């Protein structure tokens, strides 16, 4: 709603940099500049060297798009910044350092760029979005092969186990660091500030998504623990981001909120939870992590199903904002 | 072909009730209600508790449906319930009983009716059938995490190990029990009775896709054979079931039964029982079932082949019923 | 190019064989009869055994294919021999020999053919090349259920373990050996003869593919080496043969050449040998080959994004040629 003239002040290097912070929004799916800003400050509240690599691995997959001529307004809105965002935080999250981890990093980056374009060709038919699929299948191409390819060392958290069937004791502390790690496991961010943080940046762009990032941590965390979860992943918000994620994009941004799409919704969030124990069984023999395929898997599922439903009324991707902005036009 | 003035005789419940036998009737492409009561019965043979559980997943996928407003057609149909008929036994077939399992097979239901729709959705831009995917998807979901979810205990059907390299005495009884428990298990039903009661109920709606229930049984049990399987799988008809679904589907439901639809129907029963052995192999290391995805991946590979082959008289999928109606009316 | 005339001196026999050694030069995406007969040579001159193996499974796919009926232009340029010919070597190349092999390279070359047509049908509507995933996906279901179906018996490269993280030394021969064993590879061709045949081979219908078969091989090699794979996979080629084939798929045959389709050549041939060491520790568990699915999957994923980037100009697939036809009729 800015100005007109204010165009006369652009240059490519600020352009550039709104386009980075949109793009570390949309991981959220929050076309906001200043939600872009505060998710960075809370990762760089967290780890320094986490947030240089988040930065590098927006700034990597925008530019490839930019250098392969990806249309303007897709560019502008950050749709192929935010899974270069989750590319360079992932690989310093699960394998060690090497002088190398900045060049796979923007690697990663440029990658996730080309498969958003593969996705929106191919999914594009039916009016479903990428999601973060991009930033999964690229890292997992990355990830997967580092036992016959050593550059990279994996971190402890990647341990190759068949799977098998202690318990731990749910607290208040579960609850309260289980919702906002939830948030904050979104980006890989182990911490209940940055979690905090990111409500606070979501609430800048949307109250109703700010609510529905709450709703879904918890919805995947009390799932988890009706399903008999140990407490310590539970806790970790190991089930809630993926519900996150459901819940953000579920919660009026690809359907008109209302109380059905919010029962809807409510069915997303859970099986997300649920397929995070899935995926986690499924990769548990080559030790890798599932990272978001969960709310993927399930959100493509509940987004094709859309137009089937009469009762379900799906907001066309081409148009779809803010839940309140959905809600405005609608009412037009 | 009934009297248009027994819809004043209709209810909602009624309506319900043969939406859920047509449902069953669906599970082997057959929509008849009687044919639906008759599976019904065969699996109330084996087991009042795999039967209750089978009616509660059919209803679930049903109204849930319903609830979300599916085209009152597709519902009328069952193709929205023969899904949840499955989805309803894999359940206490697998995993031990709990309370909660109830609950648990009412969401496994619920779920297939989303998958449904997604697949019809993204499938019917090429004319090709869900078949049983919105079941093994939604099942393997739900199962797969049980190593990680601990709600429900896993059977001893379920024992992940990596796969490798006795091979038992083939009888007459291989034969006799394999044909008919082929039959059985494709809705999880270890029972030579139920097996002949399957064929029977079949035989109701078409006796082509009866004899053609019959012919895959036999191509996936003497296929195993000439594959060197141990012989017990083969007596148990675990390689029959997929191969039973391939040639009621090929064999003149969605092809126009002739010689050479014949003979393809005839490659889609022997891969699919190849694939049954690659299948379970590839899910071994998590010591999970594959379920139908041997016919499901084999037969959507002949399905979308059918347009590319000029001797291959496919039906068109909107208008596909019996083996018997689909040559009527492409003599007219 | 051939005096019309010509025509009166066809017969089916001949046709079929043309077709055959065009299928065969497709291996490479070269639609030539002497390329195919060259490539059949390189592989005779290796291993009788595998020649004529490779022989009859591209003759069972390409009369599979006249047996259902493909379009005449389809069979007649060999794009339904190529994964026959594959589907032929691979299955003793992997498994010991039994009287039963040739029947299974028939079966198997019969199973590539509806697959290229299911895959034609699939992907035709956003105008993407089927590739190798017929022989890919054939040869996996036919392979994988070998542990459960024992008429075949595994050679020792068909080993299950978890991955898990010596070295070797790298020499001169590294080098000469990697490069013309990746050419060799692609079809199985342990041989550095067999590898400088294939280039010759493709030589013959384009220079420009057979310097991008050789450059594929060189940065499959080198990416492997500043990746730290251990030397041994590096001299055999395995890091080389699916960065060949995307190499010539995106040098100038799906991507009119110039600078910026070069470079995005060069992403994909880096991301195939990456993706190489991916896939063959997803498969390890079961102890299987990836074979071509690291090319497979990395060029479709370029091949689906062309369209979305407007500084990198596509090849309608319809139209696509050698990479020289393709300059000079972008010139008209
Ligand atoms: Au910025
Ligand atoms: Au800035
Ligand atoms: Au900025
Ligand atoms: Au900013
Ligand atoms: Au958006
Ligand atoms: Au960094
Ligand atoms: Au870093
Ligand atoms: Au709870
Ligand atoms: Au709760
Ligand atoms: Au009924
Ligand atoms: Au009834
Ligand atoms: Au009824
Ligand atoms: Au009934
Ligand atoms: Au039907
Ligand atoms: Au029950
Ligand atoms: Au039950
Ligand atoms: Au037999
Ligand atoms: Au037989
Ligand atoms: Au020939
Ligand atoms: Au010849
Ligand atoms: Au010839
Ligand atoms: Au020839
Ligand atoms: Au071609
Ligand atoms: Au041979
Ligand atoms: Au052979
Ligand atoms: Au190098
Ligand atoms: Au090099």
């Amino acid at each position: 709603g800015r100005a007109f003239g204010e165009q006369l002040l652009k240059n490519p290097l600020i352009e550039f940099c709104d386009s980075v912070c949109r793009g570390c929004g949309q991981v959220m799916f929050q076309n906001n500049t200043v939600t872009g800003l505060l998710f960075f400050a809370g990762i760089f509240y967290n780890s320094t060297t986490l947030g240089v690599c988040a930065v590098l691995g927006t700034a990597a997959s925008t530019l490839t798009a930019q250098l392969l001529g990806v249309d303007k307004p897709l560019v502008r809105a950050g749709l192929f910044g935010f899974n270069g965002t989750l590319a360079g935080i992932a690989l310093p999250f699960f394998f060690n350092y090497e002088p190398a981890m900045l060049g796979y990093v923007a690697l990663n980056g440029a990658f996730t760029t080309i498969i958003m374009a593969s996705l929106l060709n191919f999914l594009g038919k039916w009016g479903v979005p990428a999601l973060t699929a991009p930033f999964v299948l690229a890292t997992w191409l990355l990830m997967f092969g580092v036992y016959k390819l050593s550059l990279f060392h994996p971190g402890a958290l990647i341990a190759p186990a068949l799977p098998s069937v202690d318990m731990g004791t749910v607290t208040g502390r579960t609850f309260m660091e289980g919702l906002f790690k939830g948030v904050g496991e979104v980006m890989f961010q182990d911490n209940i500030v940055t979690g905090v943080i990111f409500v606070v940046a979501i609430l800048v762009n949307s109250r109703i998504s700010a609510l529905f990032a709450v709703i879904g941590s918890l919805v995947g965390l009390c799932t988890a623990l009706i399903m008999h979860s140990p407490e310590t992943p539970v806790r970790l918000g190991l089930y809630g981001f993926n519900s996150v994620l459901c819940g953000i994009a579920m919660g009026g941004i690809f359907f008109y909120l209302n109380i059905r799409t919010f029962l809807y919704a409510l069915g997303c969030m859970v099986l997300g939870a649920i397929a995070t124990g899935a995926f986690s069984v499924l990769l548990s023999p080559i030790g890798m992590p599932a990272l978001t395929w969960p709310f993927i898997v399930v959100t493509w599922l509940f987004l094709f199903a859309g137009s089937m439903f009469r009762n379900i009324a799906q907001v066309p991707t081409e148009k779809a904002g803010t839940p309140e902005d959905n809600l405005r036009s609608l009412a037009i």
